[PDB]
């Protein structure tokens, strides 16, 4: 079968659990679409009631920051009449505002502006849907696909630059505050039975090195690449190429969302993370299988310096096998970041700069995560992971 009609293999990660991930493979003739712009994509997807098996082939570049006549939209198109960046900056300057949460006119205007862009860039993917790139140049630019439904396949697409024109200042996000934006390339919001395979995720033509610092903090226009939240479950992400981006993959959005316990069952394999700063993945609660992934970066990079690969968040149950990390000068311990409530990590065959390490032991963590993955394909020797992943990961590698 072609990419449009293929299903997730019955052994291929958590996505294969129970009813598995078949997407729109069973689509009838009238439910197979070819789309080349935002209008056609939105028409094909329809509403949440569009649950018939459907296949959507993406042809070329789809820019999501466009109006109904496909005219490009920018800051001034989305801007609320009351919003002004200069006045926003002046209002919430820590020097005069202090560390209280931004409120009042400019913040309210910024929030409205953000909702204006959200209406264009964010689209929900309905149940029983396969979306695949045709050829080697299928792209979604500025878009944020959200999956709240069951049984969705996304393959062979380059996702670029999920860009938020209205980053929000949070003075208490970290010791010196932070700017936060809203759009991921893909957000799995309670979605189940999902396969994301052979996609590419990057910051397109607007990497973070092109954004200024305000209040000494990066004016961050991006959020996640592939995030999963709110009871998201039974997901396989394989052969994806994540590059040139800050916060990649956050699974479990809050320490307070204890209902995520027993969920966030995600398998990550054969993914490439190049010049990714952090969260690859950052996990709360979930039984996450991380195997045969390749990580490469520099702690001294001027654009996207490496911070950590795996985030051991609250009650996380990461099971890691034969992953390869290439970051000059990095210690075994610093391959991961351990957050409050994170106490356990199973990792075997981890290679750091060509040397076998034990990331869990290096961080004093328990080696027991209380599970062993049964749903997986063949496991590559760590020695072959770098080559296999560079060769095979990302969009334009099949077609
Ligand atoms: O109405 C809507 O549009 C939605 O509403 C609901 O969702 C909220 C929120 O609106 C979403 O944007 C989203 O956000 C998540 C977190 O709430 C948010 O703080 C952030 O989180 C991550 C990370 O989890 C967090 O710990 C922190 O990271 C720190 C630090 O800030 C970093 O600088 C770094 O040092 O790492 C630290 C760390 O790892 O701990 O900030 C992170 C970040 O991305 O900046 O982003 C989260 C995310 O993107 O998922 O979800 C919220 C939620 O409650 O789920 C509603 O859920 C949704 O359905 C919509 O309707
Ligand atoms: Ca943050
Ligand atoms: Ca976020
Ligand atoms: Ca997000």
């Amino acid at each position: 079968a072609d990419l449009g009609h293929q299903t997730l293999g019955s052994n291929d990660g958590w996505g294969a659990y129970s009813t598995g991930t078949t997407g729109g493979s069973k689509a009838s003739s009238s439910n197979v679409y070819t789309v080349s712009n935002r209008n056609q994509l939105v028409s094909a997807l329809g509403k949440e009631t569009n649950t018939t098996p459907k296949i959507i082939y993406i042809k070329g570049t789809i820019d999501m920051n466009v109006d109904d006549n496909l005219k490009p939209l920018g800051l001034n198109d989305y801007k609320d009449p009351e919003y002004d960046l200069d006045k926003y900056l002046k209002a919430y300057d820590p020097s005069t505002w202090g560390k209280k949460e931004p409120s009042g006119t400019q913040e309210e205007a910024r929030a409205r502006s953000q909702k204006n862009q959200k209406a264009r860039v964010m689209v929900d993917i309905p149940a029983n849907t396969t979306i695949v790139g045709s050829g080697t140049n299928a792209k979604v630019v500025g878009g944020n696909f959200q999956i709240k439904s069951d049984n969705v396949i996304i393959r062979n697409i380059e996702f670029q630059d999920a860009y938020d024109y209205f980053p929000q200042w949070d003075p208490t996000d970290g010791s010196s505050g932070n700017w936060n934006s809203q759009y991921d390339n893909i957000t799995i919001n309670g979605g189940t039975h999902i396969w994301i395979d052979h996609c590419t995720f990057n910051d397109g033509s607007r990497p973070d090195s092109t954004s200024p610092k305000y209040y000494g903090r990066k004016y961050q226009h991006h959020d996640g690449q592939t995030d999963a939240s709110n009871g998201a479950n039974y997901i396989t992400m394989s052969y994806n190429y994540y590059h040139d981006h800050d916060k990649s993959s956050i699974f479990g959005s809050s320490d307070s969302k204890t209902s995520d316990d027993g969920k966030l069952k995600i398998t990550l394999h054969h993914n490439r993370y190049k010049n990714i700063v952090q969260a690859a993945p950052r996990v709360r609660f979930g039984q996450v299988h991380v195997y045969n992934n390749y990580y490469e970066g520099s702690t001294s990079s001027s654009s996207y310096p490496f911070s950590y690969a795996w985030g051991i968040g609250k009650s996380s149950k990461i099971y890691a096998q034969n992953n390869v990390i290439d970051v000059p000068g990095l210690s075994a311990a610093k391959t991961i970041s351990v957050f409050s409530g994170g106490t356990a990590l199973y990792d075997s065959g981890t290679l750091l700069n060509g040397t076998q390490i034990n990331a869990s032991a290096a961080n004093g963590l328990s080696s027991s995560v209380g599970w062993t993955p049964s749903l997986h394909g063949s496991i590559d020797a760590s020695a072959n992971v770098k080559s296999n992943v560079i060769n095979q990961a990302g969009a334009g590698k099949l077609n």
